């Protein structure tokens, strides 16, 4: 039996601008052999993600203030994330199971 | 001032027992909207064969097992690769080692 479980979220986070995130993100499509997902590969303890709580190290994301990141850039998506602003969406995907071998 | 990220491939030899699970959990190799997740290790269990070998650790993308590129398998042949039964198992892995501070 293969197991997989997917939860898309819908993350509106507050915050001063200016203020970073407070995450690290890689990946994208820049190399010639991958279209790859954009990864949360580190939180920032204490950051704003980090106090919002729902977008973790592991997940993906998906989508920022409207924009499908798969119709930009890995530039273009840091430079969404890194937009001066007082809120900002994320849609982040979280990715369960799995098969154990 | 920079956004830099870097990704590497690993080539890992393991040997085991051929009674032994690896001791890791994958996932992906299926899409979400238009986005194609590939498969990745997404747990490894704490004294299992891969924790034990070390190499290998949550979150690696799996490119090749036992010379066979999963982007030309299915997900279930994938998941089959790495279950087979045998005393030694090579895995090419896909690690990001940097990425970009947001
Ligand atoms: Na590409």
């Amino acid at each position: 039996l293969y197991f997989q479980s997917m939860h898309e979220k819908v993350v509106n986070i507050q915050k001063d601008p200016g203020e970073s995130l407070g995450m690290t993100v890689a990946g994208g499509a820049s190399h010639r052999e991958w279209d790859l997902p954009i990864y949360v590969i580190s939180v920032e303890p204490g950051g704003v993600i980090s106090r919002d709580g729902r977008i973790k190290t592991g997940d993906i994301l998906l989508n920022v203030d409207g924009v499908e990141l798969t119709e930009v850039s890995r530039s273009e998506a840091v430079a969404l994330l890194k937009r001066t602003s007082s809120s900002i969406v994320l849609k982040a995907l979280e990715v369960k199971e799995g098969s154990i071998v």
